[PDB]
């Protein structure tokens, strides 16, 4: 791809290992103007930090928590008025609690089950709505998702409902927004080592079933992940909405 | 044949749901039936429509799934009434007009949150509270929509919800598996009842089934029942975490 | 119950057939019932199999399906000795042993095709036999496996077979369906069978479906018997192009 | 996307509206030296003119007919000594005779069945044995595929039952050559106009049907497909195999 004269929102970096620096790093070697979403005050200091690895020559950096539409709606407009209308969004977003995920599925809370779909699903939709408005002339949205979304796998437990909800929200916001020429599309990110991958049980045999069983026979990092978000918010996809892209060396494709 | 066998079905309104096709299904093969209800006016049509049924007896439970404490009360009184159960046939879902009759991008927080709540959430935890009676194992079935799987017009917020309980269904299968309580869904055909007023452009999804579905014809509710009797049943004994399609086809085309 | 149906079964080669479990079930329902063989050593195992039902008399035909004549002609002897059926169970399939094993990027054309036409081409050839003695409608079950939907190791040409045998299913679905013929799949878990030893490492397969299904257990012939009866009956009234998973759960887990 | 230095074989193009020629012009324009494998002389001749608008400096044109072993095993031989080692291969070639392709699939002939099972999905496997050979430090191969080969599509009959073979080949040639690092993944596009199509009855309803139901309410085009071939052959992809990408203004994601 190139990118020059594009801007891209990435939402959810927390640190060097997020999936969504990957993302960053990608785009930013591609020429794009990169604008950074952070909840915690630590992940703006490691955002500051990293930035100094990348060639973007200013800090744009929004505090945006998506439990809240107030943030989401303010800093959206923020961001439009800072940088004016933007390419696409980055969606790098999830959590739910360690204690509905480490223990039975049918002993999740009402609580922490809502609690994962309003952080890992509804917060697309209404990030898609704001975002919208910055792309008179379409525009991508990418979320990141995982297989447990399709299947079930042991211990995903109540997030593999949230990425289920996550992916039928792709599906239903590429309908919507087609017709405004905004793509929608998800990227089912292969197992990686970050600071979210520590709430998942079992995840190192996790890791090591994808070196053993799946066609490439080795893991990916974020940085593959980052060249398929590339090409998804690029106009090398201009075909292709409401699409999940597994970058997971095949493991997708195998029992 | 399902003599000494025990469901409780839960979400009759009226002589149109579907969980009253389950019944009369469930009714004519021999099952002693428990029902569930929200609304005073749902209790009422069930006493109306079990004079319909062989039932000797009226099993009738008020159970809003909103609430923790109506579930878990609700089953616990069902088992002290009536002992061990055999499986439950859930038949459960709400979302706002406000939210079936806006676009989806336009979807409220709170509207979202209460679709997965009584449409989702509710299936795990009736589950939950459904394995205390089921000591021996089980069955539990719930039902769904292909807007589940696809998008479809207008069915925005609760098509997301399905995609939800479809998940719901699997990762309570390999949960209660090793119990020997299987979970799957129906994905229904569209019916005339009174949660379809919520869908935008009903008649023609009816239309388009009879038009270009397989069978070439709508489906109805004792069709939804007929299929319920045997995921209920020990015909399905091999088969969890599925969904089968009582819809004319119509899954299977494009 | 099934009395005063009658099914046509394809692929019974001993008393560990997948169509032997589903024989023993659609009779012990009182189905009247039919049988193709190929070879003759399975009708000689078929007539002693058949002192085991309940079937007051042997319908036996050797039909090999590679032969749209003998098909034809056998279809129409059916018709002609027993008259109208119900049904057809179909749990044929075929590859070289040398395409189950090793490198999928080696398979020969000739087995390629071989694989393709026993495996798959002999439902289509098949249904439009049969619709000959349906004039009221039916139903047609094929049997599957979970290698037509996932590249599983070792099934290599029957992987390939087997998906395009439910892409068939989902096609004849379609066509038949306005003749009131429906056309469903059943996805087996691994038995233990004669053609299961020639798929390279069928031993393994077996372990990791107790280790990781949700029933926790293997799945056996009859099981796949009663999810046919199922889908042979009218309890399956508007079910049509589907593929009901009789696994222990497999298919929804990773 | 840069494809300097690389090479790619791209099979199946008859005319100047044939999928594989958007493929061609896309890798062309991004820098890839091309190979180009024919089955009829008149599909020489229209290679020979269309070879004038891109920037190969040289033809490399070789007949191979799928149908014969010894024509892809010499083909893929002579195209080594000629330029070496390759990058990949574009497989866009499907046949089915025209009755079968129009009212009731349950009277497919044995013959048709197997004609376009041997064309339409064999042939992307022994492509694939050969290709290998040339591509010892890994490589990615591409299949076009459609919709039909997923779901029962009106009169589409027999050449659905060999998309659907054709998709599992896909994935049982990632499974088998993933650790030979060489990637395998198809391309699902939605109608164009193209002389293949003429085959296809009802083809004019399937087009209005994506203008007025897809999401994006528009048909794609060659380029489009070609733009997606560009990731899928390239470093863009890695970590993607196995894979069934839909180029197809977002029809698949919708009922
Ligand atoms: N790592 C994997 O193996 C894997 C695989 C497939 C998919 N994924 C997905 O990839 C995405 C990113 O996760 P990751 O693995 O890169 O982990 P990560 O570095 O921990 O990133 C997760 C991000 O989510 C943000 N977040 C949580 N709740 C939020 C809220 N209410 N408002 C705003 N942001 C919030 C966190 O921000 P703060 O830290 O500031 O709170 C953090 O930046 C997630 O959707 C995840 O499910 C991960
Ligand atoms: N009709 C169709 O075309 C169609 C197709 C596929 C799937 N479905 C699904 O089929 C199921 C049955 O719906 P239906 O069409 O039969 O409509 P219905 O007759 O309106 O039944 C819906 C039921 O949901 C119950 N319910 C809603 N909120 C509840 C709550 N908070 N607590 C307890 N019960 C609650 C209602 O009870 P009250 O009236 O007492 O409040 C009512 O009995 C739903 O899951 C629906 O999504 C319907
Ligand atoms: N066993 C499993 O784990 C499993 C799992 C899923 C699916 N399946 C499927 O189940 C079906 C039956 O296999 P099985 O396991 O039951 O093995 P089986 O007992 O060996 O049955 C295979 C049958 O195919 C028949 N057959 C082969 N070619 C034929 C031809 N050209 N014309 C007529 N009949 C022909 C054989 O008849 P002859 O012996 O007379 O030649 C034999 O009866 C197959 O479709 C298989 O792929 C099996
Ligand atoms: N057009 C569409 O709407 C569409 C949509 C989705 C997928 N597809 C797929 O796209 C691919 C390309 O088709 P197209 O639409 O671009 O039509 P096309 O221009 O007619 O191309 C089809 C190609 O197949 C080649 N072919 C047929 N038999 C062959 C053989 N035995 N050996 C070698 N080559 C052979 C033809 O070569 P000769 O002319 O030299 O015989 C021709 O170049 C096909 O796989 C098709 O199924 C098309
Ligand atoms: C097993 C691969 C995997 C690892 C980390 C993930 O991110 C999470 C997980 C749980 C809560 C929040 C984010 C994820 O979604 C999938
Ligand atoms: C289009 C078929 C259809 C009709 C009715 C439904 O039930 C609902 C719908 C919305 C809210 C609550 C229940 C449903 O799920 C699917
Ligand atoms: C691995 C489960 C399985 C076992 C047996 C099968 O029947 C065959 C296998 C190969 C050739 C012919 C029939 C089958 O299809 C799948
Ligand atoms: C309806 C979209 C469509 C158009 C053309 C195609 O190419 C063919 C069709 C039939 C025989 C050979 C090639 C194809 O596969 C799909
Ligand atoms: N001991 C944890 C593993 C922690 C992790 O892998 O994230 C478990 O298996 O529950
Ligand atoms: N009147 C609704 C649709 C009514 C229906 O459910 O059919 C509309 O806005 O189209
Ligand atoms: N095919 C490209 C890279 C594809 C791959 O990632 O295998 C190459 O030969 O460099
Ligand atoms: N309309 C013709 C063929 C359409 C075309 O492919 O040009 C038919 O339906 O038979």
């Amino acid at each position: 791809v190139n990118l020059e004269n594009k801007t891209y929102v990435i939402m959810g970096i927390a640190n060097k290992r997020s999936i969504a620096f990957g993302v960053a790093k990608v785009l930013d070697q591609l020429g794009a103007k990169l604008v950074f979403t952070y909840r915690k005050e630590r992940s703006r200091k490691e955002l500051e930090k990293l930035l100094e690895q990348l060639n973007q020559p200013e800090a744009h950096l929004y505090q945006i928590d998506v439990q809240s539409d107030e943030e989401v709606i303010n800093g959206f407009e923020q961001i439009g008025k800072d940088v004016g209308n933007i390419d696409g969004v980055y969606h790098s977003i999830a959590f739910a609690n360690m204690e509905d995920l480490r223990g039975r599925f049918s002993e999740t809370s009402r609580e922490g089950f809502l609690l994962a779909q309003d952080i890992s699903s509804y917060s697309l939709t209404i990030v898609a709505h704001e975002a919208k408005k910055l792309m008179p002339e379409g525009g991508s949205i990418v979320a990141t998702t995982y297989l447990g979304g399709e299947f079930a796998v042991q211990n995903y437990n109540v997030m593999g409902v949230a990425k289920a909800s996550l992916e039928a929200n792709v599906k239903y916001l590429a309908l919507d927004l087609g017709p405004d020429n905004i793509r929608v599309n998800a990227i089912s990110a292969g197992p990686i080592r970050t600071l979210s991958a520590k709430g998942v049980g079992g995840f190192n045999t996790i890791l090591k079933e994808i070196e053993e069983r799946a066609p490439l026979k080795r893991n990916v990092d974020q940085v593959e992940v980052g060249k398929t978000a590339a090409y998804l918010l690029s106009d090398l996809s201009s075909g292709v909405t409401g699409e999940n892209i597994h970058v997971d060396s095949g493991f997708h494709a195998i029992k």
